[PDB]
């Protein structure tokens, strides 16, 4: 069960949303490569409500955003390859 | 331009694994079956869950795209994206093979 999606516009809604868009961003170092993250860093990476910073890593998860790996005791995340492909808009969105 | 090919499986395992997910989700399937159309609170009436809690789902499904949102008169109603509804074909794909 495959579904074939417009990614843009998402790319747009996720860019219209305050928080979403930084805690998208977290996860790229400035060197414009991505990176791995647990949620506490992100929690810190972004001045934002711990919980909404947490609610928004969770919902990222589910949509399919970010990847996730257990790493001896916690969990680390790095983004899937649609992440990086919401990234790549918005990398674009930028230039242009 | 920017096409990209979501598993369907996987998103609805995830979003089965999230209770307010689920149900914010279903809220669109009417009795009959059909797709139909809400407004943020009648969604949070038919949840048993913090307001709140189904605001931010609603919110989020709608930026995931699940979900679409029409102007009406004086009110923003939310109805299900086609990818919403792969979404909801799939959940009900798992239950139909089930009985």
């Amino acid at each position: 069960h495959f579904y074939t999606l417009n990614i843009a516009e998402i790319a747009e809604r996720i860019g219209n949303d305050d928080c979403a868009y930084q805690v998208l961003m977290a996860f790229i170092n400035e060197n414009g490569e991505a990176q791995m993250l647990n949620k506490t860093a992100v929690a810190e990476m972004i001045q934002l409500s711990k919980p909404t910073v947490f609610a928004t890593v969770n919902w990222f998860y589910c949509a399919g955003y970010i990847d996730e790996t257990r790493v001896g005791r916690s969990k680390i995340y790095t983004l899937s390859d649609l992440g990086v492909e919401i990234v790549e808009c918005f990398k674009q969105k930028a230039m242009e």
